[PDB]
């Protein structure tokens, strides 16, 4: 019970034990922090409350120390001091911000401005509290238990009573009963198992709540700024192919940690590779939240470094298909490839933490507390989608938001920023250089003159809360009859249900906006679907047309973002 209070690290026995995560609180600090709100439940080796027998006060400002225990006014001896009072609670070695963190249901939008605009331990205090929360609250949702089994790829469920049900879609992993992990999409419904199993009647699947185990290490480390390259070497003999980037290779060594900016196809993988050529000596732990985007570093190393010195890290809990071409688990070899939940605790010249948009601060924390390295490099796109917020349900998040990084690329500007697409047709370019980019994105594609808007509400189904609008699919079945070189476009829309009835009818491959980030296709057929805070997310709205390489066919819902789209406009 002796440790350093998480306001002002000074020792205390005292911790809240109304605080979920049950924080070190100093004498100073505890009170302020036990007066101000409902949090009351004070801890050391032993509780405060009252040792008279069968009372209940537990309550801190109730409480007095009576010799060397504690009552409550109607069982403290005549000599007894209370507990709170002259702005101290009495403990061993004798805030606003923190009261609001504290009791937050982390439902609001200002809880996570707050997290990220609050002092580096709060932002700590902040994660593993908001990652408890966003843990507890899985348990309120009620089981799913196999009722019949159709085929391989279908199944029907019934659903617990008095419990709600989870919104079925990718961003919800079920764990069957311990039978593997298990997805569904939308009585005809899909199941999706990691592990082979021929589908059980009565087995049933819960969401399995993991651990939050507390954060140490800052989301940021205290930034060093050298005089010259630290730690690492740099070759004379760099590749044509990476030259445009060897200033800012050189940045990188001459600087604790860096954050990129790199819009959509501006270079942010080559960036990242290129960075091992410049500095071959080097020992570079690549890193991202998933596994698709570490999968991508992979493929664009096996192009460029050596396959010999690369190896895949797979946590044993193998969940889904990744990257097969290094060799796994080899903690040792020179470009360690690896999701930031699977790290292991080892040391790099350089780490590279890519996709910086979709980590959270505690994501942030975990690669400080794992790895300790010489460089740091944080490449991303503030203008691209964040982490799903699961208990958020009110109010926007800002990019600035995000997470440290991306606070920092939004207020004091990214270190380093790739200011030119190299994939997408130039009226692609244009509209997120003008949407997000303040006109600072450059085009290099010329305009393709395959980018069509066509401005259709037609008509708003819902699947729960997913949405579906079919006229918007019947549109897009109409343009495929007179383009049918668009038969091998990828279906995009930021709905899965709208997804699942446009696979059906068109039978297109379907992508949701926010799994087709870090992906590119030739032609891109997106449906708005609907005109909500979500279907018009400037973020999300940038993801989804800088997925093209050569067409986008955009149905919209949206006056303001159709009335932006620099696209041929298209009649019916
Ligand atoms: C990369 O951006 C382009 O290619 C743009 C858009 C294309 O339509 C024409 N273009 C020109 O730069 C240009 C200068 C003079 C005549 O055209
Ligand atoms: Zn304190
Ligand atoms: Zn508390
Ligand atoms: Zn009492």
């Amino acid at each position: 019970a002796v440790g350093a209070c998480v306001l002002c690290n000074s020792q205390t026995s005292l911790r809240c034990g109304a605080c979920i995560r049950r924080p070190f609180l100093c004498c100073k600090c505890c009170y302020d922090h036990v007066i101000s709100t409902s949090h009351k439940l004070v801890l050391s080796v032993n509780p405060y409350v009252c040792n008279a027998p069968g009372c209940d006060v537990t309550d801190v400002t109730q409480l007095y120390l009576g010799g060397m225990s504690y009552y409550c006014k109607s069982h403290k001896p005549p000599i007894s001091f209370p507990l709170c009072a002259n702005g101290q609670v009495f403990g061993l070695y004798k805030v606003t911000d923190f009261n609001a963190i504290a009791t937050c249901d982390w439902t609001n939008a200002g809880d996570y401005i707050l997290a990220n605009t609050c002092t580096e331990r709060l932002k700590l205090f902040a994660a593993e509290t908001l990652k408890a929360t966003e843990e507890t609250f899985k348990l309120s949702y009620g089981i799913a238990t196999v009722r019949e089994v159709l085929s391989d790829r279908e199944l029907h469920l019934s659903w617990e009573v008095g419990k709600p049900r989870p919104p079925l879609n990718r961003n919800y992993v079920f764990t069957g009963y311990q039978i593997g992990e298990y997805t569904f999409e939308k009585d005809a419904v899909v199941y999706r198992g990691t592990t082979t199993y021929k589908l059980n009647v009565g087995d049933y699947f819960v969401l399995t709540s993991h651990t939050v185990m507390p954060l140490s290490a800052p989301t940021l480390v205290p930034q060093e700024h050298y005089v010259r390259i630290t730690g690492l070497y740099p070759t004379l003999n760099i590749s044509d192919e990476f030259s445009s980037n060897v200033a800012n290779y050189q940045k990188v060594g001459m600087q604790k940690y860096s954050t990129l900016q790199g819009p959509p196809g501006t270079g942010k993988s080559h960036f990242a590779i290129g960075l091992a050529l410049y500095y071959p000596s080097a020992r570079i732990v690549y890193t991202a939240c998933s596994h698709a985007a570490v999968d991508a570093l992979c493929e664009k190393a096996l192009k460029y470094l050596p396959i010999d010195k690369c190896s895949r890290i797979i946590p044993a809990r193998a969940r889904v298909e990744c990257f097969d071409k290094f060799k796994v688990n080899s903690t040792l070899e020179q470009y360690v490839f690896c999701t930031v939940n699977a790290l292991p605790e080892t040391t790099a010249d350089i780490v590279v933490f890519d996709e910086i948009s979709m980590a959270t601060n505690y994501d942030l924390s975990v690669v400080n507390a794992r790895l300790r390295a010489k460089h740091y490099v944080y490449i991303g796109d503030p203008a691209q989608l964040p982490a799903p917020r699961t208990l958020l349900t009110k109010g926007t998040l800002e990019p600035e938001y995000f997470n440290s990084v991306c606070r920092l690329m939004k207020t004091i500007g990214p270190d380093m920023f790739l200011g030119t697409c190299r994939r997408c047709p130039a009226e692609i370019v244009d509209t997120v250089s003008a949407l997000v980019y303040d006109n600072k994105l450059k085009a290099h594609k010329d305009k393709s003159a395959q980018c069509f808007k066509m401005f259709y509400k037609g008509v708003i189904t819902h699947d729960v809360s997913s949405a579906i609008n079919r006229p918007q699919i019947g549109v897009v079945r109409e343009f495929l009859t007179r383009n049918p070189a668009w038969r091998k476009a990828v279906f995009i829309s930021p709905y899965n249900s709208q997804n699942a009835v446009a696979s059906k009818i068109l039978g297109l491959p379907t992508q949701t906006v926010d799994s087709s980030q870090g992906s590119e296709y030739d032609y891109v057929i997106f449906t708005q679907t609907t005109e909500t805070a979500h279907s018009c997310n400037v973020n999300r709205f940038n993801v989804a047309i800088t997925r093209a390489k050569v067409g986008i066919l955009c149905i919209m819902s949206d006056r303001d973002l159709y009335d932006k789209l620099q696209f041929t406009s298209l009649e019916i």
